[PDB]
């Protein structure tokens, strides 16, 4: 679980982590509680998988329509602030925080973008998106270029598609409806087609990110950017002559940025809930601690009315708000991230050009009802050519017969869009029947563990606790007698591929289909296991589903019973894996191997204090 007497927060890297760890010293040093200030990638995804299991961070810091999600499940512990630290925060605000009648976040910071533009090339920002084109035009003959801002995350090119008429969820008699979605009506297209026309007439580049768009317009090469009042702490520091102002009108209105308030969650699992309130409340919303984190990186708009007065002064913070009364405050509903997930795709396929507007906002407004596989093209790998083949029959929840009887048809299909994931290895028939009799007798004379997800576990190798990098020797005495006709096999198959493999670990893994036995989505750890992946499939076969978020695919591997599989290279580190429960038939044990991390062999990092001793306990073998 969650240490008791310190905290632990989570909050993004684009925000002022260094100024609120200030604000941890100071709690530390009146309460001596240690306060840990850790910005992981992808917090807001890591935090439901770790909470829903009683771990994570006691605080998690994240724009509030994240929290509904989080709140529904139970993730986020109701806060109960007094009336006077209530009054000290604008309502509004609180309001943004608020799920099913209660409080679930203290709010921190109102965030909307604006137009950030260079004063010395461009004392005369456009009023319209329109005449940006003609800008651009001018701009190029010197040297310069009018525009770029992060393309990727459809929060920053919201505002245009949001301005003719597109919108997340229609908000009437006092709800949001998530029956009517307005992200593919005709003024959703009618942004998107704009911008995917910037893009065609090449006043933009579809590759366009946060930190790309950023240096540009903070060297000086770009006369505007697009974003939000964290940004303007590195503007300052490169002494460009910026202003922020409103941003540029579409067809006559408005662009509508969605308004975030940066809030503070306290995990539902924490066992620290009163050292949380305690820090949110008397430490970092007081005019000290906001002024410690805006100092690092400026927050926007403020909750706390008394700090907020000292900062009304300030231009950017004006036209912050300008741009948000023109927007909408985001809604907290669990359906808001499906949402974003959808035209996060509709926007990256139309700007490549793999889609046209139209198809790809059809896809999104689909996909905004809906897991953010379904939003994913979906390939089966065909084991004879090894070639993932896209196809439009399977989906995110294809059933195991689907799967089955694609990986056969798609054997006569057209390589066109195929694609190849290096270190994927299939071996069909890897086992023979007697072989998998003899290891199979040999398993079942051995006691089995309970584990995760239905599945039960025989653990060969070492404890591992992967999060302080500990590991304990004492259970390791040693690899399944099997061990040996394995790694031999799998050598004399292909010893380029699956030879000079020392395991560090053997785990069998037993699913049955009456235990709806699955195991989620992962990356395997990489401090202690190395390159390549084993596993076996014994009993019966199944799916492994692999998944690359980077590029939005989704690959069905079938893997048949007695088959080896191997995920090593890109398939190992740039994909994840799992095991879908729908996929499992009757009784499968899945016999899988590690290898030693390079850390770990014999010229690593950790091989005098862990590494010689795990090899040695690897070469010995267990009778059965
Ligand atoms: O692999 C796809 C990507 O998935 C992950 O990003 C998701 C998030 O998990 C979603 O929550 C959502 O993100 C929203 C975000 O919730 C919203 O607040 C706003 O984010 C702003 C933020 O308010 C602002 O303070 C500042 O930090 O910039 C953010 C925008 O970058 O808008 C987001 C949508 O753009 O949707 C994305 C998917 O788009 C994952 O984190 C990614 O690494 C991953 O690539
Ligand atoms: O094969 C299975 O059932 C699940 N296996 C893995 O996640 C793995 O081999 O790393
Ligand atoms: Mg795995």
């Amino acid at each position: 679980k969650i240490e008791e007497g310190k905290l632990v927060i989570w909050i993004n890297g684009d925000k002022g982590y260094n100024g609120l760890a200030e604000v941890g010293k100071k709690f530390e040093k009146d309460t001596g509680i240690k306060v840990t200030v850790e910005h992981p990638d992808k917090l807001e995804e890591k935090f439901p998988q770790v909470a829903a299991t009683g771990d994570g961070p006691d605080i998690i810091f994240w724009a509030h329509d994240r929290f509904g999600g989080y709140a529904q499940s139970g993730l986020l512990a109701e806060i109960t602030p007094d009336k006077a630290f209530q009054d000290k925060l604008y309502p509004f605000t609180w309001d943004a925080v608020r799920y099913n009648g209660k409080l679930i976040a203290y709010p921190i910071a109102v965030e909307a973008l604006s137009l950030i533009y260079n004063k010395d090339l461009l004392p005369n920002p456009p009023k319209t998106w329109e005449e940006i084109p003609a800008l651009d035009k001018e701009l190029k003959a010197k040297g310069k270029s009018a525009l770029m801002f992060n393309l990727q995350e459809p929060y920053f090119t919201w505002p245009l598609i949001a301005a003719d008429g597109g919108y997340a969820f229609k908000y009437e008699n006092g709800k949001y409806d998530i029956k009517d979605v307005g992200v593919d009506n005709a003024g959703a297209k009618a942004g998107l087609t704009f911008l995917v026309d910037l893009i065609k007439n090449k006043h933009m580049n579809a590759d366009t990110d946060y930190s790309i768009a950023e240096a540009a317009f903070n060297k000086g090469e770009t006369a505007m950017t697009i974003n939000g009042p964290w940004a303007w702490s590195n503007i300052d520091t490169s002494k460009v002559n910026y202003g922020v102002t409103v941003l540029p009108t579409f067809k006559g209105q408005p662009s509508k940025p969605f308004v975030g308030v940066l809030s503070a969650g306290i995990n539902a699992a924490s066992p620290n809930k009163e050292l949380a309130k305690e820090f949110l409340e008397n430490y970092l919303l007081t005019d000290e601690g906001l002024e410690a984190v805006n100092k690092d990186k400026p927050l926007g708009a403020v909750a706390l009315k008394s700090y907020e007065e000292e900062l009304a002064k300030d231009p950017r913070i004006a036209a912050t708000m300008e741009n948000a009364q023109k927007g909408e405050i985001m809604p907290n509903i669990p359906q808001m991230s499906a949402f974003w997930y959808a035209v996060r795709t509709a926007v990256i396929n139309a700007a490549s050009g793999r889609q046209t507007v139209d198809e790809a906002l059809k896809d999104a407004q689909t996909n905004a009802a809906a897991d953010k596989h379904v939003n994913y093209k979906v390939f089966i790998y065909d084991h004879i050519r090894q070639i993932a083949i896209p196809t439009t029959n399977l989906n995110s929840q294809s059933s195991l017969e689907d799967i089955i009887d694609e990986s056969t048809s798609c054997q006569s299909v057209s390589t066109d869009g195929s694609i190849e994931i290096d270190g994927l290895t299939l071996i069909h028939n890897f086992l023979s029947e007697s072989e998998e009799s003899k290891i199979l007798n040999m398993i079942d004379t051995v006691e089995w563990a309970q584990s995760q997800s239905g599945r039960r576990k025989q653990d060969y190798g070492p404890k591992v606790n992967f999060k302080h990098k500990k590991v304990k020797t004492d259970t390791f005495v040693g690899m399944p007698e099997y061990a040996d006709m394995l790694l031999n096999k799998m050598s004399e198959y292909d010893v380029k591929k699956l030879g000079n493999y020392q395991p560090f670990e053997m785990c069998n893994l037993e699913y049955e289909e009456v235990k709806k036995s699955a195991i989620e989505m992962h990356q395997d750890d990489m401090w202690i296991w190395g390159n390549r992946l084993i596993s076996i499939n014994l009993i019966n076969g199944s799916v492994m589903t692999l998944s690359n978020d980077n590029k939005s695919f989704l690959c069905y591997v079938h893997m048949p019973h007695r088959s080896l599989l191997c995920m090593a290279d890109e398939c190992r580190y740039d994909w994840k894996h799992g095991v879908l429960a729908h996929h499992i038939r009757g009784r499968r044990i899945a016999l899988t191997m590690r290898e030693a991390a390079k850390d770990f062999a014999e010229g690593g990092e950790l091989y005098e204090k862990y590494g010689a001793e795990l090899i040695r306990l690897g070469n010995i073998r267990v009778p059965l």
